[PDB]
Order: C-alpha cells, then sequence, then structure tokens
C-alpha cells in the first residue's frame, strides 16, 4: 500500500494506496469516477533532466521492482500504448525486508529518479509508475501523472491482473530496456512469470 508523490498524480485527492483490482477491471491507472484531473501545477521535465520519483506510505512489502512508462494518451485506457523509460529491479519503493514506520501518509525516505531520454519528442504525456511488491499477495500497483516534456522503447510489463509473479523475489522484467537500475538486496533478485 503505497502511492506516487512526485510527479504529482492525476486526481490525487481520490487516489488511494490500494493495488489494481485483481480482475484487471481498473487497469490502467486505477480507473474510477473523475480519475484524470490534472494537478494545478504543471510538471515539466526537460529532456536529459534528472527528475524526482518519490512515494507516500509505509506498507512497502519488502520492496520489489518498478517501471516508469509514458503514453501519449492523456486519459489512458486498456488500448493505450506505453513506452518504458526506466526499470528498477529490486529495492523499489524501498530496500527493507518488510514494511516501514509511519502509517499511510508518511513520506517514504527512499527516493528515486528518472530522466526523459533523447528519443522522446517534446509534448504532453501520461507517466505511469508500476510496482510489483516482493512480499504478500501477488499484486500490481499503478499510479499515473500528467507531464510535459520540453526540449531543454519496450512495452510496459503487466502481471498479477495469467502472468503471475513469485512471492519473495524482486522480479527482473523480460524486456526492461536500456536504463535498468538494481536497488535491492542481491539475495532477493530473481534467479518473471
Ligand atoms: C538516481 O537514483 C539512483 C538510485 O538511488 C542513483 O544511483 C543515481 O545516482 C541517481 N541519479 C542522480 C542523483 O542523478
Ligand atoms: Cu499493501
Amino acid at each position: 500500500h503505497m502511492k506516487m508523490r512526485q510527479p504529482t498524480p492525476y486526481s490525487d485527492s481520490s487516489l488511494n494506496n490500494s493495488p489494481l483490482a485483481a480482475d484487471g477491471s481498473d487497469f490502467p491507472c486505477k480507473l474510477r469516477d473523475n480519475a484524470f484531473v490534472p494537478p494545478s501545477q504543471e510538471t515539466i521535465a526537460q529532456i536529459g533532466e534528472v527528475m524526482p520519483l518519490t512515494f507516500t506510505g509505509s506498507a512497502t512489502h519488502g520492496g520489489g521492482s518498478c517501471q516508469v512508462s509514458l503514453t501519449t494518451d492523456l486519459k489512458p485506457s486498456k488500448d493505450s500504448k506505453w513506452m518504458v523509460i526506466k526499470s528498477i529491479e529490486g529495492g523499489c519503493p524501498a530496500n527493507v525486508d518488510g514494511n516501514m514506520s509511519g502509517g499511510a501518509d508518511v513520506p517514504d525516505p527512499f527516493e528515486f529518479n528518472y530522466t526523459i531520454p533523447a528519443g522522446i519528442e517534446p509534448g504532453k504525456y501520461t507517466l505511469a509508475w508500476t510496482w510489483f511488491n516482493r512480499i504478500g499477495n501477488r499484486e500490481m500497483y499503478m499510479n499515473c501523472a500528467p507531464i510535459t516534456v520540453t526540449a531543454g522503447f519496450p512495452a510496459m510489463f503487466v502481471a498479477n491482473i495469467g502472468c503471475t509473479t513469485k512471492e519473495g523475489v524482486d522480479i527482473r522484467f523480460p524486456d526492461p530496456g536500456d536504463v535498468v537500475e538494481y536497488d535491492g538486496n542481491p539475495s532477493n533478485l530473481q534467479p518473471a512469470c
């Protein structure tokens, strides 16, 4: 149970910590009433700029693995095409064995980053954070945010909503892309579905 804090998600006031529905019904982005209201301030990412990726919550489930992906759709649906720009294998959204202190609203002390690479054209996108928790039920977490790319790829991995991950491991994505980061404990890294 975690949510993305930066970049600021769509409709943050109605966005909870829960994973995607196990039946796939609310993929992508936790579909619900008024799910795609932009935050007030524009999130601007210059090509090549190191951008923050940060989280809220204490139920870190021993970490796991995450992707950062972009689509041109501003109200994503099941038909949206995603482009993975970063994979984090292990230690996302935290490198601890289990859960952390502080309740549902605590800023997660482990912080991350992403960079818009040269092959992404300036324009408006939706950015998705996806997360496959290491410990607990086999879930997929997902939050989405509007971003504007200014001047200054693999498809997104989907599982746990026939492709089912193994409890206890930090998964390694089949096609993680050319920007892959390992932030976890070597003993938990997958020797994906
Ligand atoms: C982005 O985060 C990774 C993982 O902590 C770190 O290794 C890297 O140095 C960071 N990049 C920066 C701060 O430019
Ligand atoms: Cu949880």
